């Protein structure tokens, strides 16, 4: 069962465990790079790094996918855009009015899958 | 609404967006360092870095807290441990039989709070 729990007091300023995303891409996403840590192969070309500012989160994302992740694009609450990166195969799915919390997945020579954890508004 | 959606196919090796954790600790947790990104103050002492392997996740976690986070320890599904680090103040809460997805929180000079996102089995 997916949940969250807060521990501790009311002070300080909020932070997120997710800080940056880049991809390698060609016809597919060869790799996703999350907070600098590479997952996937060495093919394609490396994208610039998107670093989240304070309080900035993915609010909308379009992923093309089939057996792999073909393409990713996203927009943040601050109206900044990443991508599209990758190719034109697969089929498209969109998340809208969300707050992405975490990205897990699976990868070999390419990025096979993404598990997006998010809050749906 | 906290939610998960998977995109793509069945192949490759699993990875988590949450890759590494270290802390600065003394009496309290002065800071948590998530995938190399520092959150909190410069006091206490820097712990070694714990880095997750493919398919590895925090399965049990004990947090002592009060006004701040006093202490953290955890165990993984591969029987590895981190901590305990910090002091004996505050009171303990344990998450048992979980899969940690994300660690967010709030920090100033110390780690005021943690907001742990997880699957509860
Ligand atoms: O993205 C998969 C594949 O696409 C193209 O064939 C090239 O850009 C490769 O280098 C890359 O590995
Ligand atoms: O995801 C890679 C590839 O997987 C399958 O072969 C199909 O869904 C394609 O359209 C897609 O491009
Ligand atoms: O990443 C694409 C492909 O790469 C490798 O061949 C393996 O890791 C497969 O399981 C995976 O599907
Ligand atoms: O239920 C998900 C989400 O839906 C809307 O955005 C609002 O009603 C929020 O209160 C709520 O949390
Ligand atoms: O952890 C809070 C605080 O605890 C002790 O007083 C010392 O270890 C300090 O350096 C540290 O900042
Ligand atoms: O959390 C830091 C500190 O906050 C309060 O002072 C109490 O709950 C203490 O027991 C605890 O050590
Ligand atoms: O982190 C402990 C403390 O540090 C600073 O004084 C501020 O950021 C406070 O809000 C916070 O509670």
């Amino acid at each position: 069962s997916l949940t969250h729990r807060k521990f501790g007091g009311s002070g300080g300023s909020p932070f997120s465990g997710l800080s940056s995303i880049a991809v390698r891409s060609g016809s597919y996403l060869d790799a996703i790079i999350i907070d600098g840590v590479h997952h996937g192969g060495s093919g394609g070309n490396l994208s610039p790094t998107f670093t989240f500012g304070s309080g900035e989160y993915i609010s909308n994302m379009t992923i093309r996918s089939g057996d792999y992740i073909d393409n990713i694009s996203f927009e943040t609450n601050m109206g900044r855009r990443f991508g599209p990166y990758g190719g034109s195969g697969g089929s498209a799915n969109t998340l809208s009015n969300v707050k992405v919390i975490q990205i897990n997945g699976s990868a070999g020579d390419y990025l096979d899958s993404l598990d997006i954890y998010y809050e749906q508004y």
